[PDB]
């Protein structure tokens, strides 16, 4: 279960990351959701070097829309990790050289990309406080 062990070490990152909690609770939109899902997806799609980054990230768009909006930050990464997970595994990247700790490098490109959202500085709700 290559997915799975992905999904396991991408959890153990997405979960520590604070930053990808605030980008899904600062969205109240599925479109939101799944809109911010396609960008952090088209950005870290671009850094693994994917020939397809609108398929990858439109699989993690609508992996995020399939739980909506209203939810966990475990949910929306579990739905990214697994949705990651089976374009991952179609390429053959996930392997029993280490398909679990690649989990984690991709969470690592997620997580630079959601901190990246500060950079346009009112996606993340805005305030002035």
């Amino acid at each position: 279960s290559y997915s799975s062990a992905f999904a396991q070490a991408a959890s153990s990152s997405l979960a520590t990351s604070s930053a990808i909690s605030r980008a899904f609770a600062s969205v109240s939109s599925a479109s939101a959701a799944s809109s911010l899902a396609y960008n952090i997806g088209l950005s870290a799609a671009r850094s693994l070097g994917i020939a397809s980054d609108t398929a990858l990230a439109g699989a993690l768009a609508q992996a995020v829309g399939g739980v909506g909006a209203g939810a966990s930050a475990s949910a929306y990464a579990n739905a990214i990790a697994r949705a990651a997970g089976q374009f991952l595994a179609t390429q053959g990247v996930l392997n029993a050289v280490n398909a679990s700790s690649l989990g984690s490098a991709l969470a690592n490109a997620l997580s630079d990309s959601a901190a990246n959202s500060a950079v346009s500085g009112n996606y993340l709700g805005v305030s002035q406080n």
